C-alpha cells in the first residue's frame, strides 16, 4: 500500500510541470519531501512553482526553461536534472503541445509536432535518464489517455501519438523484465480531468490534485498501468485481458 | 466476389517484395488499374500486365520523402484519372534488436510507417472522395499487443490504429464514405520477415488475398494469423463497448 | 527616460506579430516580464513565436489566429485577448496585408483590401480596445510609414491608406484631449526596416540601407511607452529629422482656439 | 467646348463649378443623387452659354454606379478633358465612438469611389491629355476633431493621388492631377455643420482654374495666413530626394 514517506528524499523529474496535472504533481512531491526539478516552456511561471514547492517542504527545487520540441534541450536537460539532484529516481513524462477537438483536413505538420513533442521527446527522455534509472532501479511513468486506449474521433493526431507510447514503453517494459534491468515503466490512462486547458477546449471531469496524487501513487508502486477516471464504468472497462493473455502466450 | 475489383484504380505501396507484390498480382488478376511504388518494381509491373491488369505503371521513391509521398499521390492519380483503393503496406528496414539507445531508428519509424501513410492519405483524400473508395493500412499483432525486441516498430503501428481509428469515427459523422481497413496481421512467410524471426507462418497468398478482400468488402478490420485460436482473441470487445459508450 | 522596468507585468497585444518588426515586438515585451498576445493567420508560426516569449521570460504569452480582412474575428479578438490576461494597457497596431511594388493600373481589389487591412481593421481593434484601455489609461500604437507621410510611386494603395491612418488618429487624438480621455495614441513613422517581407519586395528596385528590425521594434515599445505622439526610425538621420511637420504644427495650435 | 464631368454638382461648390463652366462654354454632365436638383442645375447651365448639359442620378456608395457614370457621360460627350471629383457622403462634427458603419461609409464615398471613377476615365483622360481635379480639404493635410472619418477620407486621397502622379510622371502619362486643399467655405451644407468662410462662388472658380493650368496643389482659405503655412518644403525635399 501506499505511503507519502515513499517520495520523501527520491529524486524525482516533472515534465510540463507549468500548469495543470503535472504542477499538482510537482506540489505533491514537495509535500512527501522530494528534490524535484520541473519544465517547462514558461521560464516565469516555473520558478513561481519551484518556490511553492520550497513552502510546502521539498528537499529541494529546481527549474528548467525549453520547450520539448527541441530534442536537443531534451537530452541536456535531463543531465542538468541530475546535476542538480546527485541522481534521478522517477522521470514522469507528462507535457504534451497544445491540441484541439477538430476534424482531421490535411494539418500534417499538427500530426508531426504532435508525434514529436508527445511522443518523440519521451523516448528522448527517457533514453538520458535511463543511467540513472537503472543505478537507482527507478521509475518512468508514463501519462497516456482514454484516447490512447480506444478511439475518439476529433483527436486523431493527439490520439496517435498517446497509442505510440503506449506501443513503445510496453514493449520496452517487456524487454526490461527479461534483460533484468529493474527500472519500472507505469503507463497512466486518465479520463477527462477537470484542468484549465481540458476544460476550454471541450463528460464529467475527476478532480485533478486526487488524479496527480494517483499518477505518483502507481509510479512508487510500480504499477504497470494506471486508470483514473470520474466514473467507475469507465475505469473499469479499460482494462483489457485479451491482450495480456496473448502477450503471455507468445 | 472478385468481380469487385474489376476495372478498378489502386495504389499499392512497398509493393516491390513480399505482401505488397503479392496484393499486385492478384490486383492484376481481377482486372484492376494499378501504380505500384517501392525504391524490381518494372519484373513485378510485366507480371500483372500479363495477369490480365487493366494498366500497370509504376514510380520509385523513397516514403522518407513526405514532399516525394505527396507528388507520388498526384502523379499516381493524373496516370489513371481518379483512384478507388489506397493500399498502404510499405515499412522501414526493422532488424529485432533490444532497443537501448537507436533514436534515429524510433524517428524514421514514424516517418515512414506512420507519418507517410497519413501525407499519402491526405493527398488521395479528393480522388477518394468522389470515387467513394478505400483506405487499406497494413498493420500488425504488434500494433495490439507488445513484444520486446520492436518497440520502434510496434510504436509506428499503434500509431497507426490510433489514427486511422480516429478518423474512421471522424468521416462516420461527416458521412465521407471513404472507407478505412485496419489489418491486423501475424507471422507472415515473406522473404524479410523469415530472414528477422519459432512459430507458424502463414502464407503470403492468402494474406494479400485477405487484406484485398476485406478492403473491397469495406471492413473495419481484418485478421489474419496462422494460428485460428489467437484470431478470436486478438479481437478487443472492452474497446468497442467504450467507443460507442462515449459515442454520446 | 524609458526604463524596461515599465513594460513588466503590463498585459499588450500587438498584431502582425509571426514575422518582422511585431515578431520583435513580442520578443522585446516577453524579456521585459509583459503579459503578451499576439495573432496573424499563421497559427504554426505563431505558436513558434509563443514558445519563445515563454522562454525569453514572458509573465503570459499567448495567440489567436484569424485574419484581419474579417471585422468579425478583429472585434472578436480584442474580446478574446482582454479575457485571457484579465485587462489590457497597450494596443500595438502592426499588421498588414500583402503588397507589392507595382504602377496602378486597375486594380481596385487591391485597393479596397489595403483600406480594410491595414487602416479599417485598425479602427475596428480600436474601438473594440478602447473600453480596457480607459480603464488602464492605456496606449494605442499604429505603425505607419514614410509612404504615410509623403508620396511615393508604385505604392498609391500602400500609402493611402498609411496616410489614412494619420488623418484618423491624429484626429482622435485631439479628440481625447478634449474630452479629457486619458488612452495615448504613438503613430510611428518608419523608413526601410530589414524585415524579411520588405526586403524581398524592394531587393532589385530599391537602393537604400535598411534599419535593425530589433532596434526598430525596441524604439516602437519605448515611444509607446514614453506616450510620444509620433515616433521616428530610419536609418539616415537627415530623413528623421526633415520628417517632423512643424508648419502643421502651427496650423493645428492655431485652429486648436 | 472642353468636356467636363462635376460629381456632387447638385449644390454648393459643385453646383457653383458647374456653373462658372457653363459661363465659359464648355460640355458638361453633372451627377449626385438627387434627381429633382440636379434637372434645376442642367437648365441654368443650359442658361449661361453651356456646350451641353446633363445630369446622371445616383449614389457614389455604388462603385458600379460610379464605373457605369463615367463611361455613360463619356459616350454623351464623345470624350472627357476634365474629371472634378467633389462629392462626400453626408458628415456631422461629432467626437468618434464607435459607429464604424461610418468611418466604411466614408472611406466608399469619399476616397474609394474617386479611385473608381479615375481608373474608368483614365482611357479618355490619356486620350485628350486631360486633368483630374481632386477636391479636399485643411482636414486632408492637417488634423481636427470632430472629423476623424472625414479626415481619413481626404488624407486618403492625398496619399494616393500624390503617388500615381508620381506614376504618371515616370510613365509620362499625359494626365494632370490636381489636389484642392480648402479651408471654410460658405456653403449651406458647410454653415449648418466660429470662424470665417470664404465665398463659394470664387472657390469653384479657384478650382476650375488650378485644374486647367494643371497645378499640382491649389489653396484657398479666407485667410492669407492659412494658405502660406498649408505648404511643406520638408516634405518635397525628401519626395525629391529619395527619387
Ligand atoms: N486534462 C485531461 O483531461 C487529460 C486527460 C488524459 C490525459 N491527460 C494527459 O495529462 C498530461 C497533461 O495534461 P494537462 O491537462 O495537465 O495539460 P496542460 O494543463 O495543458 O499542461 C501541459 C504542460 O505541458 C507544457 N508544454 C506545452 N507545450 C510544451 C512544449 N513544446 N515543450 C514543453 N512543455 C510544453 C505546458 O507548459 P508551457 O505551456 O508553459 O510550456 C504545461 O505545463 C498530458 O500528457 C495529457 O495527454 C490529460
Ligand atoms: N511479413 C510479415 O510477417 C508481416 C507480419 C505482420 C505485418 N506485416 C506488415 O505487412 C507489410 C508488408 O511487410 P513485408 O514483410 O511484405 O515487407 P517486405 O517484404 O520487407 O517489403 C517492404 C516493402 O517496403 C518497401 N520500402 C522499404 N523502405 C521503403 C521506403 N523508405 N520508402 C518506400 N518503400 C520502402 C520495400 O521496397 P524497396 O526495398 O525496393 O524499397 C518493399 O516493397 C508491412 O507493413 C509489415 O509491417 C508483415
Ligand atoms: N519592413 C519595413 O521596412 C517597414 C517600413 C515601414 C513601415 N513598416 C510597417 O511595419 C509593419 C510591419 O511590417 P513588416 O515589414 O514587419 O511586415 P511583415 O514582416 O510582412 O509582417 C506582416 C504581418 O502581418 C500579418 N498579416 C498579413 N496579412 C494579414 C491579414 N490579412 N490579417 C492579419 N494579419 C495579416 C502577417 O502574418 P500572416 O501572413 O501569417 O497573417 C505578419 O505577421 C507594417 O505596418 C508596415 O507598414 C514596415
Ligand atoms: N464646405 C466647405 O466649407 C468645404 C471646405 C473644404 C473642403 N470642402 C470639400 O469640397 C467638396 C464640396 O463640399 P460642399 O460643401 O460643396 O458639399 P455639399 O454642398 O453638401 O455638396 C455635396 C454634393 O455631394 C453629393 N452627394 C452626397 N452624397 C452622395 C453620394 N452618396 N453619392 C454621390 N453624390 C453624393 C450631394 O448631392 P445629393 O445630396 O443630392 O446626393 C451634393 O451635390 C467636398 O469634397 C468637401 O470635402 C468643403
Ligand atoms: C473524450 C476525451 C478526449 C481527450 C481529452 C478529453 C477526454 O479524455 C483529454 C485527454 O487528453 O485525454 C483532455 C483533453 C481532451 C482532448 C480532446 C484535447
Ligand atoms: C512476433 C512478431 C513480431 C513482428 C514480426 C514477426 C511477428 O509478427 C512481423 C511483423 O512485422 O508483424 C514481421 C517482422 C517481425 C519483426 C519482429 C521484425
Ligand atoms: C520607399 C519605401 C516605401 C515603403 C516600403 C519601403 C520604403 O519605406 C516600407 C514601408 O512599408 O514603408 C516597407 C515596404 C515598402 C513598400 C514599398 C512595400
Ligand atoms: C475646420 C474645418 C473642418 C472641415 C470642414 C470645415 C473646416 O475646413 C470643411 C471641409 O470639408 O474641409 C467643410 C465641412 C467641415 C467639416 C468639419 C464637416
Amino acid at each position: 500500500e501506499f505511503r507519502p514517506e515513499m517520495l520523501q528524499g527520491k529524486k524525482v523529474i516533472v515534465t510540463g510541470a507549468s500548469k495543470g496535472i503535472g504542477r499538482e504533481m510537482a506540489y505533491h512531491l514537495a509535500k512527501m519531501g522530494a528534490h524535484v526539478v520541473v519544465t517547462a516552456r514558461s521560464k516565469e511561471t516555473l520558478q513561481k512553482v519551484v518556490s511553492h514547492c520550497l513552502e510546502l517542504g521539498a528537499a529541494s527545487a529546481h527549474y528548467i526553461a525549453g520547450t520539448m520540441e527541441d530534442m536537443t534541450f531534451a537530452e541536456q536537460f535531463v543531465a542538468q536534472a541530475g546535476k542538480l539532484m546527485g541522481g534521478l529516481d522517477m522521470l514522469i513524462l507528462n507535457h504534451i503541445t497544445n491540441t484541439s477537438l477538430n476534424l482531421f483536413h490535411d494539418d500534417i505538420h499538427h500530426v508531426r509536432k504532435s508525434m514529436e513533442v508527445n511522443f518523440l521527446s519521451y523516448v528522448v527522455l527517457t533514453v538520458a535518464a535511463l543511467p540513472m534509472l537503472k543505478q537507482s532501479n527507478g521509475s518512468i511513468v508514463v501519462v497516456s489517455s482514454l484516447a490512447g486506449k480506444v478511439a475518439y474521433p476529433m483527436v486523431a493526431a493527439y490520439s496517435a501519438s498517446k497509442f505510440a507510447l503506449d506501443g513503445f514503453f510496453s514493449s520496452i517494459r517487456k524487454e526490461y523484465s527479461v534483460s533484468r534491468v529493474n527500472v519500472s515503466i507505469t503507463l497512466c490512462v486518465l479520463g477527462l480531468i477537470d484542468t484549465e486547458t481540458a476544460m476550454k477546449a471541450v463528460m464529467q471531469a475527476a478532480p485533478k490534485e486526487e488524479c496527480a496524487l494517483e499518477i505518483i501513487k502507481g509510479g512508487a508502486l510500480r504499477q504497470e498501468e494506471v486508470y483514473y477516471d470520474s466514473s467507475l464504468w469507465t475505469t473499469l472497462l479499460i482494462r483489457n485481458p485479451s491482450r495480456k493473455i496473448l502477450e503471455f502466450l507468445y
